[PDB]
């Protein structure tokens, strides 16, 4: 099967693991990018030297396209667009920011960009300053968010413009995957399960809250970016209420890294009440294409025939 | 094609006009029911008198099944439940509330109760109460919403029950209902569309301010959390909210739905409000949304054969 996504970047599934802030490191993404799916290296706020040595990393394990995330407020922005150009990268996503500034540079050195969009007003600029496709991330996603939930947001970027759309925000399965084909996209963006995956190198600790997580476990913090509940979105909150730093400092390399997960920011989306299980990237790949398959092929079964 | 619902309900297409206060009279509910849905009256905050006339009202339209939306936080809770019962209605919805206390006087009567749900431990409960089925709303809907969105809470809902699901929240053609279907549900319940159809007595300003919107044009307010467009009201009132309220929520909804006053009065609609972009009869919507869906399903499987 094809989709202008998987012909575009030449890759096996029209998956992406998305560029994630300390958790998409060179193991992460390789192991994504080796198994067919497109491995994201997350930028996040990392100097210029740690995002160089998960380059260095993939290219070791494997020799299968990959990206790299532009986080757009890392103060380190501009070695990282040096670095991307550099180290000779094919596929660049962006977040958090307009990365229109960067989008002459990144074509004139052969990149294909993919920012995030959180609008149609902002999908259709990208469009018309050259832009390859675009990312629909929904409110419902780990991390730094917009208001627009994914079902509306994929639908209506897809119905504004021609370029080709990618689904993120909510999707843990294949039936999950399979929705956002339907609402007008040719990829998929995963976030919160890849965290999940054995050779993801978040804490046991980051990992087991994800697992143990119901439905309801999410809250949006710093009114903004959605987390798992604990000590610290209850503190935040509170000092909210009262009125702050000392808090967000470093809280995501707490939890990820040192596995402080009391103190630290858990991010993670509304899908991880769906998510309980450790797998492999590949089992994580194949569940999701397959699984979307599958579905995609019941339901024809029963709407077959109908006009 | 046939899903548990269409059977459970005898109804020609799995769409539910969503029950909407003020919006959902006799003859929307009516002309929906008429093309072969399941058009609903909403109850909302109205008394047993007004009801009746709607109930009167749509039986003299229409001989198909139809049911009455029982709100939950109205004055007149008790008195809708009566008037359900005394006029032979076969199908209940409920919203903004647990209806479990009534559970067993409807099934006494013979009736059909399909809960909107708001997580996955509600939708768990309501099964074991012995709900025919469930509708999954997300926070993307028009109204008053929770927090969970269509992509995530349908998906763990239709995973956590055995009874039927409804998805509910940000479905306004064929490509949206088809996703719905694919996260798990058996039929799906649209709002916002609805509103604009020829047949709905929703003011000329009123279906005005949806067809105008974009996608962005929505808000939350008073987080009894409403979304609804913005304007004058969600302005002052969430000024009213950041500083520190009856005198200014009291008889919102009435003033707009009726009156067409859209600039104090609530204009509640979905962040599907900038793909809705014409009026049509009831019937055309309906089409659109079962023959779209059969389309859609059609396309991606020719698209995805032999995976
Ligand atoms: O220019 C404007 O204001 C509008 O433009 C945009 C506004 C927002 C976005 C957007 C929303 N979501 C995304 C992709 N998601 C994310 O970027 N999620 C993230 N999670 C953790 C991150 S790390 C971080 C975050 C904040 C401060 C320091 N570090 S980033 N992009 C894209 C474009
Ligand atoms: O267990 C509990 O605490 C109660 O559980 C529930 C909590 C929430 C819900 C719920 C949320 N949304 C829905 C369905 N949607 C709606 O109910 N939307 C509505 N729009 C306009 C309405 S009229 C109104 C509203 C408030 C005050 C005065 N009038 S109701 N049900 C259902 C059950
Ligand atoms: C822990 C975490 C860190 C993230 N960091 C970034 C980031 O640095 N840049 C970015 O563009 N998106 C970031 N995101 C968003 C993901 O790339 C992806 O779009 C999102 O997780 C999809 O939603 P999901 O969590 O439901 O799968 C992050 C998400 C999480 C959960
Ligand atoms: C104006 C308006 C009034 C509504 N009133 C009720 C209500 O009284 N009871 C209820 O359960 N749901 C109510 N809802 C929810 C709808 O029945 C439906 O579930 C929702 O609008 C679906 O989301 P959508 O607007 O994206 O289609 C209302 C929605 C709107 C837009
Ligand atoms: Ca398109
Ligand atoms: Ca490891
Ligand atoms: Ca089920
Ligand atoms: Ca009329």
């Amino acid at each position: 099967m094809k989709t202008r996504i998987t012909e575009l970047l030449k890759i096996d599934y029209p998956i992406f693991q998305g560029g994630m802030a300390w958790v998409a490191d060179g193991d992460l993404a390789g192991a994504v990018s080796k198994a067919g799916g497109l491995g994201i290296i997350g930028g996040g706020n990392a100097p210029k030297e740690v995002v160089k040595a998960n380059i260095d990393k993939i290219k070791s394990l494997t020799d299968k396209p990959f990206g790299v995330n532009i986080m757009l407020l890392s103060p380190f922005v501009e070695d990282i667009v040096d670095l991307v150009i550099e180290e000779g990268v094919k596929v660049v996503t962006t977040g958090a920011g307009n990365p229109s500034k960067y989008m002459e540079r990144f074509h004139e050195a052969g990149i294909i960009v993919i920012p995030v969009v959180p609008s149609v007003a902002l999908a259709k600029r990208m469009e018309k300053i050259g832009a390859d496709a675009v990312i629909a991330e929904g409110m419902e996603a780990g991390g730094h968010i917009g208001k627009l939930t994914t079902m509306t947001l994929v639908r209506q970027v897809a119905t504004a413009i021609s370029i080709p759309v990618i689904a993120a925000g909510g999707i843990a399965d294949g039936e999950g995957a399979a929705a956002g084909f339907m609402l007008g996209a040719e990829a998929v963006q995963v976030g919160t399960r890849f965290v999940v995956a054995k050779e993801s190198n978040a804490h046991p600790n980051y990992k087991e809250k994800i697992l143990k997580a119901r439905d309801i476990d999410t809250t949006i913090s710093a009114q903004a970016v959605r987390a798992i509940k604990n000590q610290l979105t209850r503190d935040f909150e509170l000092a909210e209420k009262d009125a702050f730093e000392q808090m967000g400092a470093g809280a995501l390399a707490k939890a990820v890294v040192h596995g402080d997960v009391d103190g630290g920011s858990v991010m993670a989306g509304q899908i991880a009440g769906l998510v309980s299980k450790e797998e492999t990237a590949e089992e994580i790949l194949k569940d999701l294409y397959y699984g979307a398959a599958k579905k995609i092929q019941e339901e024809a079964s029963r709407w077959t025939g109908v006009v």
